[PDB]
């Protein structure tokens, strides 16, 4: 969908950090530094120490500069040197951390994202979303459609992505600018592209479509999205006998609006059937929600394993590998999967009127509960089938798995 997965993948498979333990008690050894403490050392020494694996890291003291402090670390096959700073709290650069242990976790996410990423990085930015997505005032949407903005370096509790350029915010700490007046989420670099169109009304509107899941739910502290329970409740509401639902869709003009309604709202959201007449706007929105959350109800973690249980012909081993995999998922997805199975178990019951049995219902979520996190997305598509099939197995089989 909308939304880029590269940049997430990328630190997830970031290497952690590997304190090299000094056992060793040294004279004038700051008392902020800990066991990573080696003194002033050789770069052979460092290097001898630093070889054994990926991460690896000390601090030592500068020969050249004696009374400063270097961050010796293990990255690409090779030895990287930082000079480290403190006042109570550590740095090397910009950003300033409460710990080495996060210092250097911010560290090595960088050097693996910057160094294999870097063309892509480069490049993130030709044809963004920002003119094209999202909102502003005349609240409008852009696609229906000068202040300069105000960007302060800020931290995201919660994966964020970029509203520039769709792309991940990488890093443990000041991963990007937040607007002070406005809102808007962007990279540092993306800060100097966007233009001078600050709407700093656009603070009041907390989103919802867009964020991601568990993040969302923390912040609320619901079990699930507001967006999930009461789209569910209309629908059931009026009734599951409509033909065609959920393979039918609404006006997208409207659908857009309900997705404004949410994120202007939240709770107060109005989406009765005085509102919106055609709960086949209702169930696009549904659907809509699903295919804005940054990672997808079913995580790029947990893809592969569901991919499996769809390939295996033993029904039993199937069932079996497919509650294995629901045990991959964070407990948010988790129990917004549950609940959204159990809404279209409900619906297939009623199959005689609105003719969805849990293939074709299968044929519509698969690709929106799930997204491969392959870079060919081309070749993605070649999981389609097992995709609508996944989604199938757990309708069928909610009543079990759950
Ligand atoms: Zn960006
Ligand atoms: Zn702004």
């Amino acid at each position: 969908g909308v939304w880029k997965s590269y940049l997430y993948q990328l630190q997830q498979e970031a290497p952690h950090p590997r304190r090299i333990t000094c056992t060793c008690e040294v004279e004038n050894r700051p008392k902020y530094y800990g066991r990573e403490f080696h003194g002033m050392i050789s770069r052979e020494a460092a290097d001898q120490l630093l070889i054994v694996a990926e991460g690896s890291y000390l601090i030592r003291e500068s020969q050249r500069q004696p009374g400063t402090y270097t961050l010796a670390l293990r990255f690409g096959s090779q030895t990287r040197n930082f000079r480290l700073y403190y006042d109570g709290k550590h740095f090397v650069g910009e950003k300033r951390f409460e710990s080495i242990h996060d210092l250097v976790t911010d560290g090595l996410i960088t050097l693996y994202i910057e160094t294999k990423a870097a063309e892509y990085i480069a490049k993130m930015t030709i044809n963004p979303i920002y003119e094209h997505v999202g909102y502003t005032t005349l609240m409008p949407v852009l696609k229906e459609t000068e202040k300069i903005h105000n960007f302060k370096v800020h931290t995201f509790r919660g994966p964020h992505w970029c509203e520039y350029c769709a792309n991940f915010m990488w890093g443990l700490i000041a991963q990007g600018v937040k607007c002070a007046d406005c809102g808007l989420n962007v990279h540092k670099q993306c800060s100097k592209m966007v233009p001078n169109d600050c709407k700093p009304d656009l603070k009041h509107v907390k989103k919802v479509y867009s964020c991601d899941l568990t993040t969302l739910v923390k912040a609320h502290t619901t079990k699930r999205p507001m967006v999930v329970d009461m789209c569910i409740r209309e629908i059931e509401s009026r009734g599951l006998n409509s033909e065609g639902l959920y393979r039918v869709s609404g006006f997208s003009d409207l659908i857009e609006d309900v997705k404004m309604a949410f994120d202007r709202d939240g709770e107060k959201a109005d989406i009765s059937v005085n509102m919106y007449e055609d709960i086949n706007i209702i169930t696009g929105a549904l659907k809509l929600y699903f295919r804005d959350l940054p990672i997808p109800l079913i995580t790029y973690d947990a893809y592969p394993k569901f991919i499996e249980s769809a390939k295996i012909m033993d029904p039993d081993e199937q069932l079996e590998t497919l509650h294995e995999a629901l045990k991959l998922l964070p407990p948010a997805h988790c129990e917004t999967l549950r609940y959204l199975m159990a809404h279209l178990k409900r619906v297939t019951l009623h199959e005689k009127e609105n003719l969805m049995n849990a293939e074709n219902l299968g044929i519509v979520f698969g690709p929106t509960l799930m997204r491969s996190p392959e870079l060919d997305a081309m070749a993605a598509l070649n999981d389609i089938r097992y995709q609508r099939l996944v989604v199938e197995l757990l309708i069928k089989n909610e009543d079990i798995l759950f």
